[PDB]
């Protein structure tokens, strides 16, 4: 798709959280998407849609080991911009079994940027967070649960983002 997503997917992620500046840790560990924290930089946050749709297991080789094995997944790839400047690449993989209740909205976001602010009646927890780095750029990979139901979110922080 876009080279930022290719890069994102190929980061070598692990559960090692490096010994980083606390403010950088707070960015990487945030138990939410980056949308509202990027807005708090004094920015309007927008989505560039790279791909979204239902896919089979063969299009989620990175996420499949980390999710239930089932027939279909919602796959969403975006670039996230702040005042029009790309700051993040995001890749979300949602098993269809997660798409129930308020979490049906995960397939209906369109250009609305993901975040907990959209899920005002759903618990959010995180099963794990992995960190990776490539070419000087940080990425992270999380298995999230919304009302107990899993999804995979992988994010790559692009060079203009405030992490750097």
């Amino acid at each position: 798709s876009h080279p930022a997503l290719t890069q994102l997917r190929a980061l070598r992620y692990s559960k090692e959280i490096p010994a980083l500046d606390p403010q950088l840790l707070d960015w990487l560990l945030l138990e939410d998407s980056m949308t509202k924290r990027f807005e708090q930089q004094g920015k309007t946050v927008s989505v560039t849609m790279i791909r979204e749709g239902f896919v089979e297991q063969n299009e989620i080789p990175e996420e499949l080991p980390l999710l239930p094995k089932e027939s279909r997944y919602w796959l969403r790839e975006i670039l996230l911009s702040a005042d029009g400047e790309p700051w993040l690449a995001g890749r979300t993989v949602v098993p269809v079994s997660t798409l129930s209740g308020p979490e049906l909205a995960l397939q209906k976001l369109g250009k609305t940027p993901l975040g907990r602010y959209l899920f005002t009646s759903s618990t959010l927890t995180r099963d794990f967070i992995e960190i990776g780095r490539d070419a000087g750029l940080w990425g992270r990979r999380s298995r999230l649960r919304l009302s107990g139901k899993p999804l995979l979110l992988t994010e790559l922080f692009l060079p203009a983002s405030p992490l750097y």
